[PDB]
């Protein structure tokens, strides 16, 4: 809820709020039921297309396919958490939380279905909370909680301690001191909202 | 180009890069022809519909339904020397430019619309430029160029000096100094730049 300023929050959506990786092998399974695939838990490096591609020549257009495809964005799931803990973080007193979000190069269908989706989970009046940017770094704010380990861009200092989310691609990775993470949103995000308060 | 830091600068869309003002009372016009109107040189206060409002029951309504309109914003013609100076802009040394821009509440065309009219203007590669928020306060930059005269949002200090460029609807408008304005793109805007540089 807002302030003063208020304490601000980034929250990434592919892969931290929306299942991007369940629903990219669910639709990419049938489509393509003859092709190899990657278990989720097998998923290596932040670009699907490029482990795919390493499978088998021409998967990585296959791939591609999926989420240029209509609905790849709208009927993504939420991931376990996602939604209560947003809705909950949103009402604290003294917090303000963003959806920040990097659409795609192909924009016929995704940006509209990130605007549907966060209707469809949030309602209406979180419409007003989306940032839709390539660019995150010029994006100001106290934390950004995002699944992908390198977030640069036109900033070389962004504001924002980035708290990286855990996904399948990049569980085992070490990060530099003193960089941490937010394992799932069943994890202690009260605590590190808390930790950047005054 | 991109630097270090580049100086960033912000550039609004609507009544900056596109015409809004002239496109609406276009389609206005010529969806309802019967219905009185306010001339491009009349328009007063921020809020179109608002101004409709007073003048006719019924026409604020009426108003709406051209923004809520499939192709009303991808159909708006780009304001003049608007194109080229953003093109001269961002070829510049040390100079990082993106399209900061307010989508309507109704989604179901606007982000859309808005992409796909900064590849048709600008190109693909300008895709990368865009930044869509109702809060262009949490977006860091030197400046900010924009024809709303009252620029708000979670953030109580902006880093980005707002420069009012001029329409209609503001161009009465005393200014508290040190605010400053651009009249339109023939006007200097490489000196306004300039002088943020170190
Ligand atoms: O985690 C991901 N895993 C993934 O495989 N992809 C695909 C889709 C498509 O996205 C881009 C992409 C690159 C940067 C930002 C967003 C998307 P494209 O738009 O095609 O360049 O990259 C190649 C492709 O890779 C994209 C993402 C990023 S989702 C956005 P955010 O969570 O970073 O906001
Ligand atoms: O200059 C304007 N003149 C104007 O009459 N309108 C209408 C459309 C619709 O936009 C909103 C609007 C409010 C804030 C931001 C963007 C649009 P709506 O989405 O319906 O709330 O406001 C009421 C309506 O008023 C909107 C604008 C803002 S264009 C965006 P930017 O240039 O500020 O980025
Ligand atoms: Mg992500
Ligand atoms: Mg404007």
């Amino acid at each position: 809820s807002n302030a003063g300023r208020a304490l601000r929050v980034l929250v990434d959506m592919d892969g931290v709020l929306a299942d991007f990786e369940g629903g990219f092998l669910r639709k990419f399974r049938a489509r393509f039921p003859d092709q190899p695939f990657i278990a989720l838990e097998d998923r290596r490096g932040f670009w699907v297309s490029e482990q795919y591609g390493r499978l088998r020549p021409g998967l990585s257009e296959k791939a591609i396919s999926i989420w240029e495809s209509k609905n790849f964005f709208f009927e993504l799931e939420p991931l376990p958490g996602a939604v209560e803990a947003v809705k909950e973080m949103a009402s604290l007193q003294n917090t303000d939380v963003f959806i920040c979000t990097s659409p795609i190069k192909m924009f016929k269908y995704c940006p509209y279905e990130k605007y549907a989706w966060v209707e469809k989970y949030f309602g209406p009046d979180f419409l007003e909370q989306i940032v839709l940017t390539r660019d995150k770094t010029v994006v100001s704010a106290d934390l950004l909680i995002d699944d992908r380990p390198d977030i640069t861009g036109a900033e070389p200092t962004p504001s924002w301690e980035h708290v990286l989310f855990t996904a399948c691609h990049n569980q085992h990775l070490q990060l530099q001191p003193p960089r941490r993470r937010l394992h799932s949103w069943a994890d202690d995000w009260k605590a590190i909202l808390d930790s950047k308060r005054p």
